[PDB]
């Protein structure tokens, strides 16, 4: 009868063992990336995206995605944010930094670019973007 | 002295099972919403939304909400994003592909709507909206 | 034996109640802000932001935000919203309510200030602006 008492105490603390290990792991538990100011290049917080090059990332993962980032001006003025082979967004001002971005529903094999007319039309050094995911309902 | 014993195990046993279906239920644990493209209709993921016709909806919880979505165009071309009676955002361009919505502050009872000017101006299998809730602090 | 048993017990019992501590915890676990509209000043939802003066805002948590609210219009039109110097957004239409904001990495220290040409242009009672921490990666 003391040895049944000795067993259910030792059955206990494994399950106690294991319920903190739940709540280590509930207390650990979003996706992000950036890219820039150069010359910082992808920095990333499963992943949701991975790094296609500079500028460009590809989504991995089905979702609502928030994207963001500033172009600072430094031939025509144009920056141009892509999904895939679509214009998105289109950067036309050479005076004021101009904000990127927009909420998004993206798919798995998805790619964002931001595409510069001319490279050095841009202050790189005060020019960035970055995404967010936002949720990833079913229903996308 | 034994039953004693045995009692308490009994009543520790008892409040692991208790602490495993909280931590159960803190695992499981936003409120989204999304019509369209056709032929789907409404799709969400207490309700923070409730829907009321084809791309119209109707606002249960007060909060702080992203409504995103984009419209394919195929009379003067408009679509008209509503608040209530509020017209919120106007699409007026034929040629591309654009995004309605951005961050709302709503409150129980709101509705938010998409009006197309012509049915048959928009490409309805590239057209939808969608809506999620950010927060709902005491200040909303 | 039947002390150790005792000793073993008064031991589960406490892991237990410091379980029930840390699942307390996690049940109570965003960041937001809002100014007007008047009469209400700030409302708050470590603190992200510290309010400086009617309208303005002070970051004290580096991170991504969105900024929203609305200007509801009652000398040219203009209202301004700044990200420390930088004018960020400028309305200055004065026949719709208008929509104020976007996404923006902010960091210690810097301040949001939205300020209008004339005070009396604005329906004081209709126009706010808020803020909401989305996520603080390593990275800003």
């Amino acid at each position: 009868r003391m040895k049944q008492i000795e067993d259910k105490i030792e059955e206990i603390l494994s399950k106690i063992y294991h319920i903190e290990n739940e709540i280590a792991r509930i207390k650990k538990l979003p996706c992000m990336a950036k890219f820039g100011p150069l010359p910082s290049k992808w920095q990333m917080a499963p992943p949701c995206v991975n790094k296609v090059s500079d500028w460009k990332l590809e989504i991995l993962q089905n979702g609502l995605y928030l994207i963001y980032g500033q172009v600072a001006p430094n031939a025509p003025f144009e920056v141009r944010l892509y999904k895939n082979k679509d214009m998105i967004q289109t950067l036309t001002n050479k005076s004021k930094i101009q904000n990127v971005g927009g909420t998004y529903e993206l798919h798995v094999g998805d790619t964002i670019d931001l595409i510069f007319n001319s490279e050095h039309q841009v202050l790189k050094n005060n020019t960035y973007w970055g995404i967010i995911l936002l949720a990833n309902p079913q229903f996308i």
